[PDB]
């Protein structure tokens, strides 16, 4: 039994977590739990244990003196270059997009909440090629001085010097800012302190697939970013930062397009070519939105449910949707895709290739596009009379309608069965073809009611002998 439903079922159970689950011999935490563990120090710019309140912060790029020594003892200091400043500002904005944080730049001489500076020596006249960067959480006091907000980077590392071309560099900026806002790593470990490895994590999801605060490879949980690094807060980072400063309800409230043809104005949410891969966790506060992954040629798996992961552009588990966000439409690429909608009305387009489309609840509009496509249904409510799904480009003898879930569940080959007239018997399915309108009605009486409780409208003719999977 290799059906469209199996592919759907697989994607729906991808990366399940929490509720007493255990992965890699470790406890699994839900998105909510992870967000809380990541902010376990309880420090915020609004005060200790003061959660959910908005904050206004200033930042700057001070003019550090080479010969000066910073609080951690590093020296060979320097001001961020123009390329570093530009990428740092993109990293700041990516945090402000998801939580109620306002960032305002002040002059180098003015006191600032968050600062950025380069270092190159661990002792005078001795270059350091072994460290990467560090930062102090809010309310870190030493000798009556508040160190919170300072972020320091080893400019001897090429990724730090050229964050615009080395994605690890941009990720490092986002990570350090995360610390400066109050987030810790998801587990108790820190560079220059023992020999930690993924085996030392507290919860399974402590990887770069779920949080950029993590040190561990996404491959530990089955992800694969193809050698790239996420530039902006990931799924669990969003939960963490929103716990501290609240969710930003004014972000992208209009109709937004993510991926190709994007109108987000965010480098990490957009792409203009098959070679440019995206890695992101989507936060969107309103509107009719679309995941457009039409320009990719790889086989993709797109799930529009909240907190779920998708396989986009040749990568694995690189795209996700934050808790409480509703993304309405999705467009597949020229590969053989699996596209799973949600309870809202979705517009799903498979594009070329042999796709599997699952609308779920609501009134969906499904387009298989070219290729041999399969439209899957598993509940009467997937296409209730009054709110029917529409299959707009069905090709008889080529595409298929998969109703296999039903007989499997009933464990009976005769539950779903075609008839020429209803009788009130549950399981009866009826096809009504209108040659003048080019529309075929597929009615099914799943519950055994007086009237059918499932009705799909199909543009095109359907051949009962070859077009169904039952
Ligand atoms: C919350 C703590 C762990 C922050 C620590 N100071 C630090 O920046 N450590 C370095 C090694 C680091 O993790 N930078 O990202
Ligand atoms: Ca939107
Ligand atoms: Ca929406
Ligand atoms: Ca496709
Ligand atoms: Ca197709
Ligand atoms: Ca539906
Ligand atoms: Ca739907
Ligand atoms: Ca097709
Ligand atoms: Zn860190």
């Amino acid at each position: 039994a290799t059906t469209g439903y199996d592919a759907v079922d697989d994607l729906l159970h991808y990366h399940e977590r929490g509720n007493g689950i255990q992965i890699n011999g470790k406890d699994s935490f839900s998105n909510e739990q992870a967000g809380l563990f990541i902010t376990r120090e309880n420090q915020t710019w609004n005060g200790y244990k003061v959660f959910g309140q908005p904050v206004k912060l200033t930042f700057s790029f001070p003019d550090y003196k080479f010969s000066s020594t910073n609080v951690a003892g590093d020296t060979g200091l320097s001001k961020f270059s123009a390329e570093q400043q530009q990428q740092a500002k993109l990293s700041l904005q990516s945090w402000a997009d998801v939580a109620n944080i306002t960032f305002t730049e002040v002059a180098a001489g003015q006191k600032a909440n968050i600062t950025f500076g380069n270092y190159s020596q661990d002792r005078p006249g001795h270059y350091d090629y072994g460290t990467q960067a560090y930062a102090f959480l809010p309310n870190t006091i030493w000798q009556g001085q508040d160190l919170g907000g300072q972020t320091w980077y080893n400019v001897n590392q090429s990724n730090v010097k050229h964050p615009a071309t080395e994605d690890y560099g941009r990720q490092t900026f986002t990570h350090e800012i995360g610390h400066a806002l109050g987030l810790s790593h998801p587990g108790d470990y820190n560079a220059g302190e023992g020999d930690p490895t993924y085996n030392d994590v507290t919860y399974a999801e402590d990887t770069r697939q779920f949080s950029l605060m993590s040190y561990w490879s996404e491959t530990n949980t089955g992800g694969d970013n193809g050698g790239h690094y996420a530039a902006a807060p990931l799924l669990d980072d969003i939960a963490a930062i929103q716990h501290l400063y609240g969710a930003n309800l004014s972000t992208r409230t209009g109709d937004t397009v993510y991926g190709f043809n994007s109108n987000t104005g965010r480098d990490f949410l957009s792409t203009t070519s098959n070679s440019q891969k995206v890695i992101f966790a989507a936060w969107d506060a309103g509107g009719n939105d679309t995941f457009d992954f039409s320009g990719y040629t790889a086989n993709q798996r797109i799930n529009l449910n909240e907190k779920s992961f998708s396989d986009v552009g040749g990568l694995k588990g690189n795209v996700s949707i934050a808790a409480g966000v509703t993304i309405e439409n999705a467009i597949g690429g020229s590969g053989n895709d699996v596209i799973v909608g949600n309870a809202a009305n979705n517009v799903l387009k498979g594009g070329a290739g042999n796709d599997v489309l699952f609308g779920g609840g609501g009134a969906d509009e499904l387009w298989g596009g070219a290729g041999k496509d399969i439209f899957v249904f598993s509940a009467a409510s997937d296409s209730a009379p009054g709110a029917s799904d529409w299959i707009r480009d069905f090709q008889k003898g080529i595409d298929k309608i998969d109703l296999s879930f039903f007989d499997k569940e009933a464990n009976s080959s005769s539950f779903i069965h075609f008839v020429d007239h209803f009788s009130g018997t549950a399981g009866e399915a009826l096809l009504s073809y209108n040659a003048s309108s080019n529309v075929t009605d597929l009615s099914v009486n799943i519950g055994g009611h007086q009237a059918p409780d499932f009705l799909v409208k199909i543009v095109g003719q359907v051949d009962v002998a070859t077009d169904f999977i039952v």
